[PDB]
């Protein structure tokens, strides 16, 4: 509350780490449904389906543009990319099992990271 706060998480290296941890998302082998913006032109229901779409290449922009306020706004949007993938792709598909593996890779380094 007013003139009573916690102590001050050191936040100073957030930024340096979430673009390690973004580096090794786009280096991974399953990353390549992930790597750049569905095309809305050429699949077709993915503009109406998915209200929010989101992928690496536009997390690193934003990212590296101060366009993340806090590590938690950085995750949020590393998890909609696989929320929207299983919104959209049969869990027994290669995208499906992509998304699956992915996404239990980034929990994993988050956790080691900051946790």
């Amino acid at each position: 509350s007013m003139s009573v706060k916690k102590p001050k998480r050191d936040d100073s290296k957030d930024l340096a780490l979430c673009s390690m941890i973004l580096t090794e998302m786009e280096t991974h082998e399953d990353a390549w449904p992930f790597l750049l913006p569905v095309n809305l032109k050429l699949v077709p229901g993915y503009k109406k389906v998915i209200k929010k779409p989101m992928d690496f290449s536009t997390i690193r922009e934003k990212l590296s543009s101060g366009q993340y306020p806090n590590l938690e706004t950085f995750a949020l949007d590393v998890r909609l990319v696989f929320d929207n993938c299983e919104t959209f792709n049969e869990d027994d598909s290669d995208i499906g099992r992509a998304g699956h593996n992915m996404r239990k890779y980034f929990e994993k380094k988050w956790t080691d990271t900051f946790k």
